């Protein structure tokens, strides 16, 4: 299976560079103190097994899984739902990649209960031969959404429970709105 | 402060080592692939400013701030409260260090609402002199408690000044219930 | 002095980024599994101390310290001198920055015998406040040159000033070193 | 297959941990106001291919490869040959592992020209199952040795005249090392 691992080399690289780039955004507020809209950033390559599986599901020819948009992904975590908008601004203003696609599951959460902002970028990768472009999916979401989705994604490992899970999601969504509301201590 | 810097180097070394060690557990659960009892591992050394400040408001003579327990600290993050217990039992079993204090604020949350399991270890550090020991506070919490704690902590960090506080209190309670509901949903899927 | 670390934020950032970008070049050879022209890659942000010194020397006003070429630097270590050309061409082809200066102290060694290939680049750091370009110096060396340069530098960190019997020579050291590389290149040549 | 991926997990972990432990040693000198005996530190685990070919060469029966001493290896580089003694002491004085073997190829340098000090330690990895011990081979060398060792290791790709030029290249490096420390001595007298 060296075949695919050789294929994923530029995806690994793309992710590592984007980790350093985005993890450093936060670092900019670190010497003006303030409040940073970014709490932390994670990154990952879809494991080969998952890549072939999803390509069948959405019926993609092995010759064109490049068009699969989340072989490489990064995840940005914020405190408040209004930070997501701010982070959006940045990623759009950036010109070391270019935004290609977007899916707002914060406005219209999924039937599962799932909430996140997904923006797919086109990352220009420098290689020994020339210049490749790989699709990276960045996912922006609050800690609350991240709490919900991390547990739900795991359960991967019954209809009564799909419902309780959807209930839990919105419970969590209210706890979001409540902290943002609480943030009205700005009255100082 | 070049003097301070020499004081904090062992603590930084201690965070870095434990960081790598504890991500060993996560790393290991990726193979034998069930859900890892550790989601994230972070670590920080207290900034000199906060070291002096925490010192002031607890007496602690500036020649005895080695007794301050959280100069070095790691935070461990778990999906489930069940996962915390596993992580707790792993730490007590380790030979690379020694537990010397624990404060269970999951059982009895603080007045502010804060929940977390706090474990204090004595970490041995090889040096150029001989062998140094340092106190490192390991904090364990769920994604849900981590959500509350991060947000409440930041708000407090702007000075800290009423009815807001009681809403924060209830907020912790909501999160606890979300935690409980997810545990129930878990054993429900056993079936 | 808290002004300095805020000043240096974009410098470490840029260094961190080129570090990951360059190590990736190496990585593109553990799969190809042939010879990689890059063995190691390091980076530094000049200490405030060194920055201040270098400012007076080069005659750089402190409010335009930005014009200093190596506040941020990276260093790439190669096996053979020929590897240095392969990396030079690679760097010149990259479009995530642009080359603005080069100094070939390999062909024309410095007085004290220091050898290396320096190229200075203009790096496009994205930030919240828009963009920003930083001058980053990339040094390129063989292991052999690296050996000499490291040691000489550590010595030159004794009062700066230094005897002329230790000055009987490290150039001779450096010429010896230069000949080792010469030899190693030749030896390699024997492939048959 | 995956029975290997599982085998190497304690080795990759022990490497990651020692990497952090040893890199930290130089950091003790960033405010020591002295010179650090460690310049840098590298780490690797042996890729399965390499592991197999070695055991099917040194004639090691598979079912006990965990006797093979360098499945996990770190490597310490120094400026001077005097540093190597110093680091060596530290390593011996450490309590987070025990030294169990040693090969001084600086003292007695191998037909090829190979010079470096090899230290073998038993590392007590805390695992979930308990406490595993794993053999890790630490290699200490000067930059000079490293320049030579690195190039020669890669020439993996033979003429008896070439083997000899290489031998003399090792010597050349060794002298240049000695000249360096010599130069270093004269510097101290000032
Ligand atoms: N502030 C904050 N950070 C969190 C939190 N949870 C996780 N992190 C961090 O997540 C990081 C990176 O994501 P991780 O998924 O845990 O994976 P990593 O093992 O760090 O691999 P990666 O670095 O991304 O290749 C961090 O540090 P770095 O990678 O930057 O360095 P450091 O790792 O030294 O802490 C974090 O501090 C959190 O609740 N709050
Ligand atoms: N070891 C060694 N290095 C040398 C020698 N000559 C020049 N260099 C270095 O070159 C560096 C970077 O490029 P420049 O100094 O700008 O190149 P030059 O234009 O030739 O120097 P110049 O501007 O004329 O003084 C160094 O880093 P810095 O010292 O500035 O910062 P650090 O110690 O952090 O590495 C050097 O130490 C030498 O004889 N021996
Ligand atoms: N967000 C939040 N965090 C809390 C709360 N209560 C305690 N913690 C934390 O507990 C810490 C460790 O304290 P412990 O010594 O384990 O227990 P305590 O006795 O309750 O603290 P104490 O000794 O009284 O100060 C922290 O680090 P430090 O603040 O000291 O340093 P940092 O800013 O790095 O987080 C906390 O922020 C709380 O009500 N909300
Ligand atoms: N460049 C170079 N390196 C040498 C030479 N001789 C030995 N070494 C190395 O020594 C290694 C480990 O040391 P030991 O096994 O303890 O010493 P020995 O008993 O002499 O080797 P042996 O057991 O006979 O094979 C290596 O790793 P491995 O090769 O096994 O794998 P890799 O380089 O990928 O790590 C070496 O390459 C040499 O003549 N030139
Ligand atoms: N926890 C959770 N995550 C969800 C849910 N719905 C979608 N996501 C995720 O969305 C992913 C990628 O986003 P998109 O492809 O842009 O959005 P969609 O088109 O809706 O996905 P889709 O085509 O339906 O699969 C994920 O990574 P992958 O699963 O593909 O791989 P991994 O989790 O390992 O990263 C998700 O897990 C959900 O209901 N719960
Ligand atoms: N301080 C110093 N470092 C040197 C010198 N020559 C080479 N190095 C190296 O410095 C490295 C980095 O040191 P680190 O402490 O690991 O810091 P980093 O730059 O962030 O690397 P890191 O990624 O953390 O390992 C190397 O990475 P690796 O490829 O080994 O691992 P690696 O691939 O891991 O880089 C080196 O080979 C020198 O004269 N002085």
């Amino acid at each position: 299976d060296k075949q695919w691992e050789r294929f994923l080399v530029p995806y690994r690289q793309a992710v590592e560079e984007l980790k350093v780039k985005l993890k450093g955004i936060r670092t900019l507020y670190e010497y003006e103190d303030d409040h940073s809209p970014i709490e932390f950033v994670t990154g990952r390559v879809k494991p080969v097994a998952s890549i072939l599986e999803k390509a069948r599901r959405k019926s993609i020819p092995l010759h064109e899984i490049e068009t699969m948009q989340d072989i490489a992904g990064l995840r940005i975590m914020c405190q408040f739902v209004d930070d997501i908008q701010i982070v959006k601004e940045m990623l759009f203003a950036r010109k070391d990649f270019t935004v290609v696609d977007q899916r707002d599951y914060i406005a219209e959460h999924k039937e599962s209960g799932y909430r996140s902002y997904h923006l797919v970028v086109l990352y220009p990768l420098q290689t020994v031969s020339g210049e490749k472009h790989v699709l990276v999916e960045i996912q922006i979401r609050t800690l609350a959404m991240n709490f919900w989705a991390t547990i739900e994604h795991s359960l991967y490992k019954p209809e009564k429970v799909k419902l309780r899970l959807q209930r839990a999601s919105e419970a969590a969504s209210r706890l979001d709105e409540e902290m943002s509301e609480i943030r009205g201590v700005q009255e100082a």
